């Protein structure tokens, strides 16, 4: 029954809206100028950055520490969303922890695309915007840490998914039966089979005129992995270059 599927879809959408305070729908209204009260302050160089701090320890480290604390905040939000996915909380405790460990970054990059256009990225709950060119001009190694998230986002945003599509997608990501070290793969695969079915219906109904959207979006999951791997390689370099800079405990266990 596709009705059971549309009900799963609506439940996931509703949890997503409750769990994440900056939706894609809000992010697009900020970025495309449906605003007199929604316009961001734009940071594109060093003075506007200082100006920024006032209207909202080198600079590359500050930005990077800022990104750290925002991923941790995202993790907490993703962790709340996951508990809402039917069956997730009934899984073995170890598998819950495994699924979140490998899933949280794929989800963060997916949702990050909603805050991006080819020119920059919304920051600080949409009150700021930081240009892609300013991010790329930071001292090495930090200079090109965001470049591949931007290249991902231009491609992924061309799919034109909205929040209700993303809610099912992100659920499909967490419920991955092939994560290393999973004790009990079958209960996961059954949850994910049901999600895949919901996603397939959602995309058919929400994008009737968009041939094979479902398959194209599943192929994107490969780009996400590639983003994670590069990013882990970049973290090993930072570890050795700055012995004074501190990864956040929550993030250190994820990566461990
Ligand atoms: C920050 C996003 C970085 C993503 C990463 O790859 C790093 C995450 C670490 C990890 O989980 O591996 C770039 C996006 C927006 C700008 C972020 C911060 C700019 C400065 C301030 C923003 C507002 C408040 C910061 C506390």
């Amino acid at each position: 029954e596709s009705a059971d599927l549309r009900a799963l879809a609506k439940h996931l959408y509703d949890s997503y809206i409750k769990s994440f305070p900056l939706t894609k729908a809000k992010a697009r209204a900020i970025l495309t100028g449906k605003t007199t009260d929604k316009s961001p302050f734009v940071i594109y160089d060093m003075n506007s950055l200082m100006m920024g701090e006032d209207k909202i320890k080198e600079v590359a480290i500050r930005i990077f520490q800022g990104c750290q604390f925002r991923s941790v905040e995202a993790v907490q939000e993703i962790t709340e969303y996951a508990k809402s996915i039917p069956g997730f909380v009934n899984l073995d405790l170890n598998d819950q922890v495994t699924l979140l460990k490998y899933g949280v970054h794929e989800i963060i990059y997916t949702m990050l695309a909603s805050l991006m256009n080819k020119d920059g990225v919304l920051i600080s709950e949409g009150q700021g915007f930081m240009t892609r060119e300013f991010l790329k001009s930071l001292r090495k190694p930090f200079g090109d840490f965001m470049e591949p998230k931007f290249e991902f986002a231009v491609k992924f945003n061309a799919l034109e998914l909205d929040d209700s599509d993303l809610a099912i997608f992100i659920a499909v990501i967490i419920l991955s039966g092939d994560r290393p070290g999973l004790l009990n793969v079958k209960p996961i695969e059954d949850i994910q089979d049901n999600l895949l079915q919901a996603l397939e219906l959602q995309l058919k109904l929400n994008h009737p005129e968009s041939s094979q959207l479902f398959a194209k979006l599943l192929q994107k999951m490969t780009d996400l992995r590639q983003i994670v791997t590069e990013h882990v390689q970049l973290l090993q370099v930072i570890k050795k270059t700055e012995t004074d800079m501190s990864l956040h405990p929550l993030l250190q266990e994820i990566y461990k």
